[PDB]
């Protein structure tokens, strides 16, 4: 599913649908574009920045993964490790790397991406669809999800990965998608966009 201009590489089945949701209403259109969503299934990138980067196919392409905290130093170092030569970059700190990896279109979100979606703006449908896909929900946890929903600071954020895990990751995001504005995107997540959709439109203008 490559014959692809451009890859955006994501962490698992939620960034999957949930990317391409936010670049609609930001009027970046990925499938126009020629633009794939690829999840990886884990943290590791580096596998398919060997095969984007200029010793494998040279394909445009961005990165959003989360913090982790971090993990992300080590993960970064290792596609830095591709993308840029025999450059050393053992002597960063985890902020000068990731810093160096925005030039690259890589992209560290802190948090994580449903928690955040629910404090940000998003907290209302999130509980429509939770209670649309777990409908026999004990009434201990809609009180605690409409507790989170009043006040997204009184969020058991482990509980809500836990209803979403157990919908399915995929499906909840596709099921979110129809809600996504513009104005509740988070910001990685439209630095990334932007990213590939500039080196993209940089190649048609020569
Ligand atoms: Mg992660």
């Amino acid at each position: 599913i490559f014959f692809s201009r451009g890859v955006i590489l994501v962490e698992g089945d939620a960034e999957r649908f949930i990317v391409p949701a936010f670049a609609e209403v930001l009027n970046i259109p990925l499938d126009m574009l020629g633009i794939t969503v690829c999840s990886v299934g884990g943290t590791n990138f580096t596998p398919y920045v060997k095969l984007l980067g200029p010793e494998g196919l040279n394909i445009p392409h961005v990165i959003l993964t989360d913090r982790d905290p971090p993990l992300v130093r080590r993960r970064l170092i290792n596609v830095l490790d591709v993308i840029e030569g025999g450059v050393d970059h053992e002597e960063l700190d985890a902020d000068e790397v990731i810093k160096l990896a925005e030039q690259y279109g890589y992209f560290v979100n802190e948090n994580t991406l449903e928690p955040e979606l629910f404090a940000g703006g998003l907290a209302e449908d999130m509980q429509e669809v939770i209670r649309e896909e777990l409908p026999r929900l004990r009434r201990e946890t809609l009180n605690a999800l409409q507790q989170w929903v009043d006040d997204p600071a009184q969020i058991d954020e482990d509980l809500l990965l836990r209803l979403i895990e157990r919908i399915g990751k995929g499906r909840f995001a596709q099921a979110l998608a129809p809600s996504v504005s513009e104005d509740v995107c988070p910001a990685y997540i439209r630095s990334a966009l932007e990213h590939i959709r500039d080196a993209i439109a940089l190649e048609h203008h020569h």
